[PDB]
């Protein structure tokens, strides 16, 4: 798909067997989703941005399906305002920026 | 050009006669630059980030060249960790996400 940025680039993702709405975010190094439970061992992490830092739980080797393209990677879970797909998973689906 | 995401999508921008580095960020609705002096009057604006809200100053019709593309638009100045080019300017340079 070729996605215009007149609006926020929201897409559906399937994770944990759940369907969710997420933003394709090229400015984000990591993927961060709102509170949910994933199976596995997790590690605490602090991630910061505009507004300061938030504590998240880091889960590795998670499978996600973005618009139909499976991808595997680390996923951070915490009190984020919107589900964000960052560069660690966008590279796996082959997403590029073009102008 | 086509930009992949294995590295942060950093580009050089020219604003006020000077060169700065900035991040092409499809997750950011607006463009926010680190503290600097711009001409004119500014208006107040509050932006929600990952760690909360920050108050920034909004300047309108500012000329900024991004990778050789001249754009004119709204730029916010505030305590951001990095210069961020958001959708309001990414649309003026014809940027899309492709996968
Ligand atoms: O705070 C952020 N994050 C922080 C972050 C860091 C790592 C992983 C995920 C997120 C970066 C931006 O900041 C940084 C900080 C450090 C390094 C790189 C980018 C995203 O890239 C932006 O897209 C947007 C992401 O989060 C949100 C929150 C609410 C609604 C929509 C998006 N903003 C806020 C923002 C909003 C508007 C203009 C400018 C910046």
């Amino acid at each position: 798909p070729q996605i215009t940025l007149w609006q926020r680039p929201l897409v559906t993702i399937k994770i944990g067997g759940q369907l969710k709405e997420a933003l394709l975010d090229t400015g984000a190094d990591d993927t961060v989703l709102e509170e949910m439970s994933l199976p596995g061992r997790w590690k605490p992490k602090m991630i910061g941005g505009i507004g300061g830092f938030i504590k998240v739980r880091q889960y590795d080797q998670i499978l996600i399906e973005i618009c139909g393209h499976k991808a595997i990677g680390t996923v951070l879970v915490g009190p984020t305002p919107v589900n964000i797909i960052g560069r660690n998973l966008l590279t796996q689906i082959g997403c590029t920026l073009n102008f």
